[PDB]
């Protein structure tokens, strides 16, 4: 039993809700919140910009030190950093950005990072401003993640579309 509330159950381990991931994280304070990161951990817009803003830019400061030490992530890769005031940990995961020409096949690799954590709050990877089809992202999530994932979909219209089309 966990403290996530109001989610629709899609499969044994995948759940979905129309919600602002920032407000969800502030309420639940999960062990792991997933950020829709880029390889430079530059949290400018979309989920990343919103999460970072909610940390008063502390996420960006921590991320800049991470990059200065380790260099960029790989597309499909991840790193674990602090969750600041939002969660215990933030799993920064880089899905392919279609608006950059990156290989959508890497979306499965991106979701594989979730399997290293028993429970996560997360967005749909490569959706939104990353330019991939969210219906496809949800399908890859369900077919790749085996741990317990609570998906927050900001757009109510898209949420209704994802549920009604879910196979
Ligand atoms: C891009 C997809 O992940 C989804 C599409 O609606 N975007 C979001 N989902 C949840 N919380 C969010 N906070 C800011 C953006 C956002
Ligand atoms: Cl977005």
């Amino acid at each position: 039993v966990n403290s996530f509330s109001g989610y629709l159950k899609l499969t044994d381990n995948v759940y979905i809700k129309n919600a602002d991931i920032v407000e969800e994280a502030k309420k639940v304070k999960p062990t792991v919140v997933v950020n829709a990161a880029n390889v430079y951990l530059k949290h400018g817009g979309g989920v990343a910009g919103a999460l970072n803003k909610a940390t008063n830019n502390a996420m960006q400061v921590e991320s800049d030190d991470y990059i200065a030490t380790n260099g960029p992530l790989k597309v499909g890769g991840s790193c674990v950093l602090s969750g600041h005031n939002l969660a215990k940990h933030c799993l920064h995961v880089v899905g392919p950005n279609v608006n950059k020409g990156e290989d959508i096949q890497l979306l499965k690799s991106a979701y594989e990072n979730f399997n290293q954590h028993e429970v996560l709050l997360a967005p749909l990877l490569s959706a939104g401003i990353f330019g991939a089809d969210p219906i496809h992202s949800l399908r890859v999530c369900v077919d790749t993640v085996r741990t317990n994932v609570y998906l927050a979909v900001f757009d109510k219209n898209l949420y209704d579309k994802l549920v009604s089309s879910f196979l």
